[PDB]
């Protein structure tokens, strides 16, 4: 009794980011889940500050890789073995799915490799595209491998960085029907089981959907699904993982306030394992004011009926 | 009296992120100043959490631009108008010295533009790079130059995005003689003034340095000087913004802390202004416990001898 007083950040949507890809959130969005399993690795932390999956603080490490890299002779194509973050070696013994802020979605992901010299600070920078979806894409396990526009120019044994940039769609699939943003990778490669998963949510009280913050990943080539949501902006893990206040009951009830005419535009309820659900039925975009913000009002439980969005 | 109490977060510099590009940090450095002008417009933040420069709060924005591209027939060269960051129009006319987020240095820096056509959703993305000392870098004037890879496959009048990746060092430059991360851009183009800057900083305590927050830049081509020193984590910058604690004196005495032993590895000044100082002459790498972290500990003032470091 009289814990910590739990809190949300007072920031606008548009001034948070997204936590499974380092891009800002443009938007809130509910729909129906029931057809997919909605199990993301990043973006999840506890209210009470755990992080939990692949989850980490900053939103400039999501999709980044850095380790060494091997030519794969007669091709275009690099395997990179995977360094730390901080470079030292890769530790695979954590209990975690897979090195943090790795990729949490199947798909075609483009950005650029970067590469430094030791001994003389000469640099190269070339296109580079990993496919989460490959039989080879064994992060956990210390490999992933990138599509190059060069055969020549990266120099083995030396430090090399992937930064991502965005999303293509290619190889004869359907228009958008790729990224598959729900389709978990295969962490250690093809035919193993991934472990240390943070867990699927689902809406289960009737009548309640998801609610979720929606950022559009850029495009680099062909007809991409851009569509890209995540469970809690960076910034809330961020901030859970500082206050660390501790959940009076399983659900945090908070309202969405409008500043330009006080009034309140919806309210929700954060689950305190980290995902927020909103009373609606059927795909809907949020028109929110711009300066709208979320404030946390009272613990409630998870049988309270929510006002309709 | 009895104002809330100040603080500062309790994170590693490895678990932080640069202020002035989307980079995490890496290590502490401290050097003498005299020499340049440190006036960085990124990572500028009081104390009790007023933003100020360009400074704004998620750091995945920092060196991107949006809006649409018109071709310099003849040429790989695109200029780009600019719009806000959410897509709108863009509104010259905010006391600042720049839309928040805009290189504060000159050098080269490439990165990727990408397009999505709103008919049908069709993408591409091509290497680009700015030169913000070019005579036609004019952010605040809504306009910046990329040259591409291209000649022809950007359209006009389409979204378009440039996402940073790094540095390069060509046209005959001195090797790590350039980006000069110190040299602040002209914002509204050659022969113009700068203004509403966040104001330079130097040590004026004698035997007082800089503590500067360190990353090392991705190079993508030559031989470019690839550090870059915030006065600030973005972290920090976020914290305090939200946190927003009156300074009770013109600096707040830290001491930065080691896990593993118990003991304080160093203290310094943190003025409430928005940088940090310590007792020290000479260039020093600074040797720290990954685990380490800043402490708070008291309000002193400019006057207040610190132990050396
Ligand atoms: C959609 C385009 O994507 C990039 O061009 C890619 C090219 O797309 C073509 C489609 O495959 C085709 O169905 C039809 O719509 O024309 C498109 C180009 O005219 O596809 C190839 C592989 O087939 C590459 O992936 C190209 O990058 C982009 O450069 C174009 O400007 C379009 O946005
Ligand atoms: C340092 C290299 O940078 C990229 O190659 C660039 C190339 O660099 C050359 C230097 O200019 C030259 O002094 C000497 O050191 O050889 C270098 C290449 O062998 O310079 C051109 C323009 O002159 C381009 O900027 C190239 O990108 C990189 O691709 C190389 O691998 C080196 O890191």
């Amino acid at each position: 009794p009289g814990s910590k007083p739990f809190s949300v950040p007072v920031l606008t949507v548009e001034e948070m980011t997204n936590s499974r890809f380092p891009i800002p959130l443009e938007k809130l969005f509910t729909g129906p889940s029931s057809a997919f399993v909605v199990q993301p690795q990043n973006g999840r932390c506890t209210t009470d500050g755990v992080l939990l999956g692949t989850t980490q603080l900053s939103p400039v490490n999501i999709c980044t890789f850095r380790g060494d890299v091997t030519h794969i002779t007669g091709s275009r194509n690099y395997t990179m073995n995977l360094a730390s973050q901080n470079w030292n070696d890769y530790d695979p013994t954590e209990e975690i799915p897979a090195p943090l802020g790795t990729p949490d979605f199947v798909g075609k992901i483009q950005g650029v490799l970067t590469q430094t010299t030791r001994t003389d600070g000469s640099t190269r920078g070339h296109k580079a595209t990993v496919y989460t979806g490959s039989a080879d894409f064994a992060p956990k396990l210390g490999r992933v491998q990138f599509e190059t526009d060069t055969d020549r120019d990266f120099e083995a044994n030396q430090n090399t960085k992937f930064t991502p940039v965005g999303v293509i769609q290619d190889g004869g699939t359907t228009h958008r029907n790729e990224p598959q943003q729900w389709v978990l990778p295969s962490y250690s490669g093809r035919n193993t089981h991934n472990v240390h998963l943070a867990p699927a949510v689902a809406p289960t009280f009737p009548g309640e959907q998801l609610l979720f913050f929606r950022s559009t990943m850029p495009g680099c080539s062909g007809y991409p699904n851009m569509d890209l949501d995540c469970l809690l902006p960076q910034e809330w893990v961020q901030y859970f993982y500082q206050e660390a206040a501790p959940a009076q009951s399983d659900v945090a009830l908070l309202r969405f306030v409008n500043p330009d005419t006080g009034r309140v535009l919806f309210e929700c309820k954060l689950h305190k394992s980290g995902y927020v659900t909103v009373a609606h039925t059927g795909q809907h975009d949020l028109v929110i004011p711009p300066n709208g913000y979320f404030r946390f009002d009272s613990w409630v439980n998870q049988f309270y009926t929510l006002a309709p969005m």
